[PDB]
C-alpha cells in the first residue's frame, strides 16, 4: 500500500502533460469534446465535465471519477494514465472488434463500460498496473 499516498502535482503534471502529446487524449473518450480535463479511473481514459457526470451517475461499481487538475491523485491512480489514455483505449477497442463503441454519438455509457471488450480492457489494464506497482512500488516513474 506503499502506493496509496498522494502524488506531488509536478508529477501529476507530468502524467498528463505526457498523455496530452497524443491527440487521441485530448479530446473526450466518449463525446470528443476537446480538451479533456476530467478522467474515468478505472478505464485510464480522459473525460469532459458532462460525460464526467455521465459516469458518476453509473455508479462506482462500475467507474469513478477524478478531475486531472483539481484533485490530489494517488501513485496507484496516476499509473494507470500512465499505461492507459484514450490511444491505448482505442487501440485495444479496434483490436477486439468494438468499434461502434467508440461512436461519439448513440452509444449508451453503461452499455460501452460494460460490454465484453471494455471489461477485457480493464482486466488487461489492471495487470499492467499491478506489473507497475510491483516493479515501482512507491513512485510514479515516467520510463
Ligand atoms: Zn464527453
Amino acid at each position: 500500500d506503499e502506493g496509496e499516498t498522494f502524488a506531488t502535482e509536478q508529477t501529476t503534471q507530468q502524467v498528463f502533460q505526457k498523455l496530452g502529446s497524443n491527440m487521441e487524449n485530448r479530446v473526450c473518450f466518449d463525446c470528443g469534446n476537446k480538451n479533456p480535463t476530467w478522467t474515468s479511473v478505472p478505464f485510464g481514459v480522459m473525460l469532459c465535465i458532462q460525460c464526467s457526470a455521465v459516469h458518476r451517475n453509473m455508479g462506482v461499481h462500475i467507474t469513478f471519477v477524478k478531475s486531472s487538475t483539481l484533485d490530489k491523485w494517488t501513485i496507484n491512480n496516476l499509473r494507470r494514465f500512465k499505461l492507459g489514455g484514450n490511444h491505448k483505449a482505442r487501440d485495444f477497442f479496434l483490436k477486439n472488434n468494438g468499434k461502434q463503441l467508440l461512436n461519439t454519438a448513440n452509444v449508451d455509457a453503461k452499455t460501452k463500460y460494460t460490454s465484453p471488450v471494455a471489461k477485457k480492457y480493464k482486466i488487461h489494464l489492471d495487470k499492467k498496473v499491478q506489473k507497475d506497482m510491483e516493479l515501482y512500488p512507491s513512485e510514479l516513474v515516467l520510463n
